[PDB]
């Protein structure tokens, strides 16, 4: 084979070479020591990693049997969950003690981007998306309707531009109010005595609250830009009377720039396809470039310089503070195998390598690269798919052991707890407590959590449709319970409380209209799928004072355990055959749509047309929910495997047409049984009920390396 033997490890050569020649130099960690560290950590933590995975199966096996042996009695259901150790007791009240955390996280509320780390240009754009032009965001999207001669065309539409300008002016009025008059009638800006002064046609005024003036560039008598702050977020008015847009503008204004994506999550998990050592190195290679601060295709933006209202120079971050999202506890990867040939656990590998690489982001020099990520010295790892408090404790112990190998102070590696499995939801307080000195983030989502919901209660009966799930009692309790737990553990001012991703990348008007609900619910952050979306979602943090919302929610217990445990069973004869048919086709094409690009092209995140040609950018969770739903309906006789195959066959050509604009694409229809993508989609459904916690990675990872194998002959 082509591996390097170290202790019990057989490291893939490409990985070994990458760590030694690219990752290690500059960290002052001795190579041989590092690799012995890896051998040690892997040997020491693998058994516990395995025991936890076995605990999941044992619990699920018990719940399965419980449902088979029986209108649910909730007292008995609950007592049973307590008996098997699924429902643990709730700890007393406490406050997290996590320290050395950047201000982006402790204090600032705002958008958070997620991006596939394997895609360097996407990753590049995300990092630079800390600052984004509101004009570009408004003009380029449907937030401004195209109706009244404001349509987009191959050239700039001045009528549309004026609407953009008016929209921005009104934003300024709502966010940084003048003590009298509107920004719409502004004629110019001057800095007079460390104060911003705004010229109107008939007078001059300052800010209703002068403290919102945070700086400027250029001469104080005629600034090239004015920097403003609201709710901890910065607004920059660019002033340039001789630019084209400036010439038409009443105050010479050229653009309004918003501090947008305050933090970004570089993703190694559900948005990327990485099934082997070659894929993993590409991943780690981009993350290195980002932390070194030298990755380019167009560079990483440098920090922005301003003149304080007083008179000195200061510097504001120009990049989005980066987190990394490791894979979770389940999967193994062939990047490392042991002597007998067993693949090493992928999450353990991610903590070591993504942690090692992140050392470079803690300082600027020749050997570490020019740009700094964390200014406080933290490495931020989001850890997905944890089930309960013991799996959290294990993560902390892993990070603790990784810190020792890497020579870092204890608690350097912070953890972001994704709350997307049921056993975490109902034990959330205990999960946070288990990370009380490392936690900087909790969040919620729809697709994975609902996937787990369906899998856990697979045997209980047919579940409601996917669309119906969004409004079920359990999920509403789950959303509120998340925020409550976080606030009760002292998160406001200390850690992020996040909500889920907006997936409809083209429906920006809808996003601006409805996504405001998340800050209003007290989320200090929420996920956006693009830099444009980050900019538009930032408007919400200007309209909503999240700090104040979180304060008003304090001490409230809005979710009962009974609500959390309400299984989304369908009622009697809830559906007409056309409705069943609609739902089946829907899920079949969401699986096909996502799966063809995963297996054939190693893409896990992209604008995928849904059954009604709406463009969604979902991650791999879309497979979990969809497949678990179909498997649930199969198992209870709502549908048949014939219906499923016939649906998949009906939807395959449609997916084929929706990818016409693509060169690399290879149709699935009409030779279905020779498409590895098509067979994967079909396996995901017919084998769905048998997968551990309904996870799709085992089948998906296998099919992708099958496709890659066929490519190699
Ligand atoms: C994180 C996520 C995404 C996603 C992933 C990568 C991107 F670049 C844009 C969105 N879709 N759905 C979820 N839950
Ligand atoms: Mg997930």
């Amino acid at each position: 084979t082509d591996r390097v033997s170290v202790g019990n490890l057989r490291i893939a050569r490409v990985l070994y070479d990458f760590v030694n020649n690219e990752a290690l130099p500059g960290t002052d960690i001795d190579p041989d020591s590092f690799w012995a560290g890896v051998d040690k950590v892997v040997a020491d933590l693998t058994p516990q990693n395995q025991a936890l995975l076995n605990a999941r199966d044992e619990l699920q096996a018990q719940i399965d049997k419980w449902h088979r042996r029986r209108p649910i009695d909730m007292d008995a259901y609950r007592q049973f969950l307590t008996e098997i150790g699924y429902l643990l007791p709730e700890p007393d009240d406490f406050t997290i003690t996590t320290s050395g955390v950047d201000a982006e996280i402790t204090t600032t509320a705002g958008p958070q981007l997620v991006v596939p780390v394997l895609n360097a240009r996407f990753a590049l754009n995300a990092a630079n998306a800390r600052w984004g032009s509101l004009y570009d965001a408004l003009y380029g999207t449907d937030v401004i309707p195209e109706t009244d001669g404001a349509e987009k065309g191959p050239t700039y539409n001045k009528v549309r531009g004026d609407k953009v300008i008016a929209y921005a002016r009104k934003f300024l009025d709502d966010s940084v109010p003048l003590s009298s008059g509107s920004f719409g009638d502004a004629t110019g800006f001057t800095v007079q005595d460390g104060q911003l002064v705004v010229a109107l046609p008939d007078k001059s005024t300052g800010l209703a609250n002068p403290g919102q003036f945070a700086g400027y560039t250029g001469a104080a008598e005629s600034p090239t830009s004015v920097l403003l702050i609201n709710h901890g977020l910065h607004i920059e008015i660019l002033i340039d009377p001789e630019s084209q847009v400036g010439t038409t503008d009443r105050a010479g204004v050229k653009d309004v720039i918003l501090e947008s994506a305050i933090t970004t999550i570089m993703d190694f998990e559900d948005s990327v396809a990485a099934v082997d050592a070659a894929d993993k190195v590409l991943g780690y290679r981009n993350w290195l470039g980002l932390n070194k601060g030298d990755l380019a295709a167009r560079v990483l933006n440098r920090d922005r310089n301003y003149t304080a209202p007083g008179g000195g120079q200061f510097t504001l971050p120009g990049r989005s503070l980066m987190f990394v999202r490791n894979v979770g506890h389940l999967m193994t990867n062939d990047a490392i195998v042991d002597t007998d040939g067993s693949e090493v656990f992928e999450g353990i590998m991610d903590a070591l390598f993504t942690g090692l690489i992140a050392i470079h982001g803690l300082k600027a020099s020749d050997v570490n690269g020019p740009l700094i990520n964390s200014r406080t010295g933290s490495i931020y790892i989001v850890k997905p798919k944890m089930h309960g408090p013991a799996e959290v404790a294990f993560t902390c112990e892993l990070f603790s052991r990784v810190e020792d190998v890497l020579g870092l102070p204890q608690n350097t590696m912070k953890i972001g707890i994704m709350d997307e499995e049921r056993r975490t939801t109902v034990n959330l307080k205990a999960c946070i407590k288990a990370a009380a000195d490392r936690v900087v983030f909790i969040n919620t989502g729809f697709l994975d959590r609902t996937g787990d919901e369906i899998h856990t209660s697979m045997e209980a009966g047919p579940m409601v449709r996917k669309g119906t799930m969004k409004s079920q009692p359990w999920i509403l309790a789950y959303e509120d319970h998340n925020v409550d737990a976080g606030l009760a553990a002292g998160f406001s001012g200390r850690a992020q409380v996040g909500k889920g991703m907006w997936t409809m990348t083209e429906l920006m008007a809808d996003m601006v209209e409805t996504k405001i609900a998340q800050p209003r619910a007290g989320a200090s952050t929420a996920w956006v799928p693009s830099p444009t979306a980050a900019t538009l979602h930032a408007l919400h943090y200007h309209q909503v004072d999240v700090a104040a919302v979180q304060q008003g929610l304090a001490g409230k217990r809005r979710a009962t355990i009974e609500q959390l445990l309400t299984i989304p069973l369908a009622k009697e004869l809830a559906w007409a055959p056309d409705e069943i048919r609609e739902e089946v086709d829907n899920n079949c094409q969401s699986i096909l749509g996502y799966v063809v690009r995963w297996v054939d092209q190693g893409v896990g995140a992209s604008k995928v047309p849904d059954i009604h040609d709406v463009a969604l950018m979902e991650d791999r969770a879309t497979l979990r929910i969809s497949s678990q739903l179909l498997a649930n309906w199969l198992r209870h006789g709502v549908i048949t495997s014939a219906d499923v195959r016939a649906s998949l066959e009906r939807m395959a050509p449609l997916v084929d047409r929706q990818n016409a604009g693509d060169v690399a694409y290879r149709p699935m229809a009409p030779n279905f049984d020779d498409s590895i993508a098509f067979l994967a989609a079909q396996e995901l459904i017919l084998s769905g009920a048998q997968q551990p916690n309904g996870y799709t990675e085992p089948i998906l990872h296998r099919r992708r390396r099958e496709f890659k194998a066929r490519a190699a002959e």
